[PDB]
RNA sequence: ACUCUGGUUUCUCUUCAGAUCGCAUAAAUCUUUCGCCUUUUACUAAAGAUUUCCGUGGAGAGGAACAACUCUGAGUCUUAACCCAAUUUUUUGAGGCCUUGCUUUGGCAAGGCUA
């Protein structure tokens, strides 16, 4: 039962799931080119390690 | 008046949605400006960006019901009584002859002769 209402709960929320992850995909990385990462900012010094 | 064309309704599913998805209209979250400010949870009201929800359209697919009933479109869209021709063709007086030029000859070109 408890998978039934998952799966059905998870059913309805496939109207628009694809659309706002690729959005959510398409949108961290516009701010990601402005605010890199913290790790990505320090990997040219961590090689040289 | 000929022949082929071949639905409508309903229940699901999968996707795409420009468009007033909706001649209607909610909520949440985040970031800014405020209003309350004393801390949550509620909020104040504008802007901006999201998400969810109540619904919607198109197309595709699969079942069911009325599957048997006809459409539309296309195809050549197919018939005789009595009445008719001076602008294009079954009633239309448009005939012939000759000259000279010219063509390898045939013929052609122009003019003349009519009745």
């Amino acid at each position: 039962a408890d998978a039934i209402y998952a799966a059905l709960d998870k059913r309805m929320d496939e109207r628009r799931k694809e659309r706002r992850e690729q959005r959510e995909k398409e949108e961290i990385e516009k701010y990601r080119m402005e605010r890199p990462k913290i790790q990505q900012q320090f990997s040219d010094l961590k090689r040289k390690l």
